């Protein structure tokens, strides 16, 4: 295919339109609400983006989505049982900073009784504890893990992985922050733009950034250090922040 | 936190045992099988490697979970229901190749009854079509998507999204052979360099990878340049290998 075509913030909506028809042909009754997210909802859309929509459903246990193209566009609209989309607004997971900007970013279509104001409140009442567990498991199952191939990489090799770990680990910090500050991202390429000004900011971080956001992660004496020294800029930040991983069991279990 | 320190085998394996103990006093007869995976799994475990382990168990409603540090290690252990672990093993996505790999590499510490073995038919007994809908799966959803952003950024930014949105695509194209290839990864690192070593590679990619594999990340003109190479090489490669999606359709539902 020729990939992505140019459009207008007019010519998506007719397509948010058009869909929406369809939604409601099809489901009727079934359907409590129609909403677009992402650029589109926001009405920041590019030339190049794409409509992704959600709709929220009447009907149980209800969980899927339909996502196509047609050469030149494409689509994603997820659908949602009303009970499944408040649970899943009420996660905070290691990319809740990244994921859950949707919820807080809907522009209505349809909604038969505001069941999109529900989601956003939903999510938006989210328990500080919530946040700190969502630290913690991030440090555990990520950084930590990062922190591993890099200095085995140092070691053994392979410096070809060092460049695309890097950018993970870029991120990683980022989500770290927005879990920290309760920030969710405008958009995946916003991301480091966005973190790298937030104001408790690990010591290492915002250089880290800058190899991953220039472009030049050639040299792996220096990303090595980078991620070293980013790491322990971390290691105090949770201390005085009070995010303090639970080390001491041998057998957590 | 002094981050993963310098292990070895025998040292991992020492906690591995330990591991073993406690799942045999704590389940007991719950548990059907105990074994090992990743870098240790395969023995090519590295000075700062992690232990991964998983467990199959009788309980029908079994699927959870325990990752840990101590300050200088961690663990990751993973408990199944036979059932829920088999049919997971079965399941091919758009990120099986670097995730499937699990179900070869398995290091049998206890069994009752070769279920790591079911587990290993099974992971192997999965079918052509389902590979083949799962690249379907992935240029729609994903690559088809990441054209548009990089394509948006070609207009408006932001080029500091391009390192790492390049890093994307290459791991995602990567993901493309080993499911053309029914191809797994061994581990993360190792994706790329083994990826590239393919044969079927659709144009462009290698050239792609090597920026990523190198980091030489930092032009971007140079970037969009090799990536919609990588697009137009894509096309021709689903129309040479029967990856095609139906189009025709504005409203597929
Ligand atoms: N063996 C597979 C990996 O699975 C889990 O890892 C974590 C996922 O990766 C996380 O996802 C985050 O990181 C991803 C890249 O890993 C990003 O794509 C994603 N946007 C991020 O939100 C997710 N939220 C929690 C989960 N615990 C294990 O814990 C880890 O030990 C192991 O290595
Ligand atoms: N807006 C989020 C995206 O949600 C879905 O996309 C897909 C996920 O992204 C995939 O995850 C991939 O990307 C991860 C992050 O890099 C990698 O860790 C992982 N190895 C990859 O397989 C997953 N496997 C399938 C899923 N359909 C939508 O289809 C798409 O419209 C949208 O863009
Ligand atoms: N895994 C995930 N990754 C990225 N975004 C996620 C996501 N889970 C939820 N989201 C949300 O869903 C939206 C997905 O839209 P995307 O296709 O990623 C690009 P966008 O930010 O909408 O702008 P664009 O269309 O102009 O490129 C994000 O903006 C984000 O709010
Ligand atoms: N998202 C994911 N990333 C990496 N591996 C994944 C994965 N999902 C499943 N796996 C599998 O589970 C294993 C866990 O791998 P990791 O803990 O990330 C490092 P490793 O491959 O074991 O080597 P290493 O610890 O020596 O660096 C991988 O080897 C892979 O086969
Ligand atoms: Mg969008
Ligand atoms: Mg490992």
């Amino acid at each position: 295919m020729n990939g992505p075509i140019i459009m207008t913030r007019e010519e998506r909506m007719k397509i948010v339109h058009e869909i929406k028809e369809r939604i409601l042909d099809k489901y009727g009754d079934d359907v409590k609400a129609i909403g677009v997210y992402g650029s589109l909802g926001r009405q920041t859309d590019g030339p190049y983006s794409d409509i992704e929509m959600m709709c929220v459903m009447s009907t149980e246990e209800a969980e899927f989505s339909h996502e196509w193209t047609t050469g030149e566009w494409k689509v994603e609209v997820n659908f949602y049982s009303e009970e499944i989309l408040l649970d899943y607004a009420s996660q905070v997971e290691s990319d809740w900073p990244l994921t859950h900007g949707q919820f807080f970013s809907i522009l209505p279509i349809y909604d038969s009784g505001g069941y999109l104001e529900k989601v956003y409140q939903t999510a938006k009442s989210v328990e500080a504890q919530t946040f700190h567990d969502a630290i913690c498991a991030l440090i555990v199952e990520e950084l930590f893990e990062y922190a591993g191939k890099w200095r085995n990489i140092r070691v053994q090799g392979p410096t070809t992985f060092l460049p695309s770990l890097t950018v993970q680990v870029a991120m990683a910090g980022a989500m770290l922050i927005g879990l920290h500050h309760r920030i969710c991202y405008t958009t995946s390429a916003s991301v480091l733009t966005e973190a790298v000004k937030q104001s408790d900011l690990p010591s290492g971080y915002d250089h880290l950034c800058q190899f991953v956001m220039s472009g030049q992660l050639s040299d792996s004496e220096k990303l090595l250090e980078s991620l070293e020294n980013f790491w322990n800029g971390i290691q105090e930040w949770t201390e005085r922040h009070g995010y303090i991983v639970d080390v001491s069991k041998r057998i957590p279990f």
